């Protein structure tokens, strides 16, 4: 069941045992969530910001430090903008404490983002238009989940189209054979010279590989299974994206915001990437991890 479409309507929706129980098994067996009556306003003052030329270099906002990147502008306009993404940063957070109890405190909030670029506009490694999972070159997660909110928040009724594939197991197995172990001392260098935030895990360096030789593998992205589906304009999904192998082919003004988890806050660990990967090649692979005694 690669979509559970729910109810909600309300970002301070209540929620039943059974459709939080529905939620949280369908979110970590590696479904996406969907809320088509779950739409994200905007205040007439934040209306003009639907406009792709606000983009200078993809706007980004960290709600924990209350810092905007990626636009130029008068502070007025800044400050709109960063209301903007602070609100769903807030909205999407109490959204997940209403919907996933289990998690209690593990849901640590990270970058909010604000997409104003037409997607069918659009390095191979890149291209969103195939299929992946997600894993970010400079910023190893050391294991943790990454677990996206989206919502579309087009002004015309235009959908935002996917694509969602076979599962990560699927996708793990199929590009095994594909996968080698990092040059030694290299990953050590990419710390050393900043090139990444924090120190690159070997299960980052495994996802990153998945991330791009599936990304590369063309007989994959056109013939591997995968469903298509449109989010409506006015709609909200969430999905473990380090699991769920996406892409995104046409489509314009969308809000997102991360969060990550820690594995072991998880109601099943071993459906998690990071488990599936050490069971696979029968090793740790991030060093900090925890011990059980
Ligand atoms: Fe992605």
């Amino acid at each position: 069941q690669p979509i559970i479409q729910f109810d909600a309507e309300s970002w301070e929706a209540e929620f039943t045992q059974e459709i939080q129980d529905k939620a949280i098994e369908g979110l970590e067996s590696g479904s996406v969530l969907f809320f088509p009556k779950l739409n994200f306003p905007l205040l007439t003052e934040e209306l003009k910001f639907l406009d792709p030329t606000w983009v200078s270099g993809n706007i980004s906002y960290d709600p924990r430090s209350a810092t905007l990147k990626g636009v130029e502008g008068k502070s007025e306009d800044l400050r709109l903008l960063s209301g903007l993404l602070k609100r769903y940063a807030e909205k999407t957070a109490a959204f997940l404490h209403l919907l996933f109890p289990f998690y209690g405190s593990s849901l640590k909030i990270a970058r909010t983002s604000f997409r104003p670029v037409e997607i069918s506009g659009r390095s191979a490694r890149k291209d969103d238009t195939r299929l992946h999972v997600d894993a970010f070159p400079s910023s190893p997660t050391g294991g943790e989940r990454i677990l996206r909110v989206f919502s579309n928040i087009n002004p015309q009724g235009k959908p935002r189209s996917w694509r969602i594939g076979e599962p990560f197991q699927n996708y793990l197995n199929h590009l095994l054979p594909q996968l080698s172990p990092p040059a030694p001392g290299k990953r050590f260098l990419l710390y050393l010279f900043g090139i990444t935030k924090g120190y690159r895990s070997l299960y980052d360096h495994y996802m990153l590989e998945l991330h791009d030789k599936g990304k590369l593998d063309l007989e994959y992205q056109k013939n591997s299974p995968q469903v298509a589906f449109d989010f409506p304009a006015g709609s909200t999904w969430i999905v473990f994206t380090d699991q769920v192998l996406h892409a995104v082919d046409k489509g314009q003004f969308l809000l997102e915001q991360t969060f990550h988890l820690k594995v072991n806050a998880l109601k099943h660990p071993e459906k998690s990437p990071l488990k599936l990967l050490e069971t696979a090649l029968n090793k740790k692979l991030v060093s900090s991890e925890s011990f059980k005694l």
